[PDB]
């Protein structure tokens, strides 16, 4: 996790490890795998405005679990018909400094 | 029907609108059925029951999307947009 | 609205000033009022509530004859700015009204 | 807590159970007492326009906590503030029909 | 923009319905393009995405000569609409701009 | 500054909005502080960081708000709105 929950860990560590065991159990999907999950994710923050979320989440899946720049173009095209262009533009102008 | 509408009274509009959803469920990687759980994810994320609803209802209809993996996606939701969003989601899966 | 009923009622001075705040939002300094509603419009279209959506509509057909093609000149611009729910909600909501 | 939550307690019991010790938590301020910040929480989801969410904070804050229609008005005319007209008399509406 | 310069070269089925949708969009049956500029200014000053804002704001004063009085009667009503954080905001970004 | 540019161009606007944010904060039976907190928990709930930094900061200066007493709204942003707008508060926080 990022800088705002080393900042949880510090302030409030049985909050903080509540929000653990809450992501490591939405993270544990009955059918779908984490992959897709994490796609999702990318999709649902994409579609907000929060570039500094967004740009976090497409490094770690990147990173953690080898998500391409073209799965993530896949996943901004439903941010585009489900959200707007302001959305999209945005998200493509991020995955592209990546 | 709605989108009938548009067809009848806006026809070029009508066009482009069916060419945006054809073209962004064109993926250049993803399948369909990845982008359409996206979809779902996104509109459950807000408060527009109706399209959670029809969103949900046309995925399980049209491409054989479960329960179960509707489910899955709306875990999401409850992590990046918090608790009501989650447990209407869960509310609307349950009468469908 | 059964909203602003009360609000007339139980608070005077909250009520005074919202009607005021209209008042001056909808006297622009170059923009008329018709082009202020239709931004109003647009900008509740793009958002979830129904009611307001309906309200809006509502009100600019009423009040200052505004037609359905108008109307709908302004939610392709949701749809472009905001995605294809709220564009297909708000056309619904145009269509049945 | 609500149909959803039921709904998650019966198809998904871990994450019900983890969802629940969230809330406690969540509830368990270090300064601020329960009664502000489910006032907070009314604030939050009236800025919003999920309906059934509004009406459901405010019918078991008076219902749990006691706090009254002229609490929850005072929240309301902080979501006027912060969010606009369109949420402000969507949630007097619902407050006055509670 | 930059994302719209790689979609172009990386996705140009994308591209062109993107141009086409934004062509169309603005081709309105009744309401001049101007006005659905101003609509559009409306719709993104009224969330949280600064460059969108000072991107619809620079372009509509470019291309279509809007000035920051006219800009700033649209902000009238995202105030009435969406409150006091989104208002200033853009009217800051407005200032600047 | 921002307003003061409102005020000078349009002055019955200015004057209007300092009456709607003096009248919203003089509650009926909740006090001003309790207001400030609800305040923060709303923007807080949203991306405009810079809403936040300037609520919270304003809070602290004018209020005597502590930062445990942000930190026990932000508890509610988490429950209401998820991980993302949580995490970011918090940070921001953290640089008060």
């Amino acid at each position: 996790f990022g800088e705002g929950m080393k900042v949880v860990a510090a302030a409030y560590p049985d909050l903080y490890d509540i929000i653990v065991k809450l992501n490591d159990t939405v993270f544990t999907g009955k059918t779908l795998d984490y992959k897709t999950q994490k796609l999702i994710a990318i999709g649902i923050v994409a579609s907000r405005c929060d570039e500094v979320a967004i740009e976090k989440q497409m490094k770690s899946a990147m990173k953690e679990l080898g998500i391409t720049k073209e799965e993530i173009a896949d996943v901004l095209r439903v941010v585009l018909l489900t959200s707007g262009m302001p959305a999209f533009t945005k998200a493509m102008k991020i995955l592209e400094k990546l």
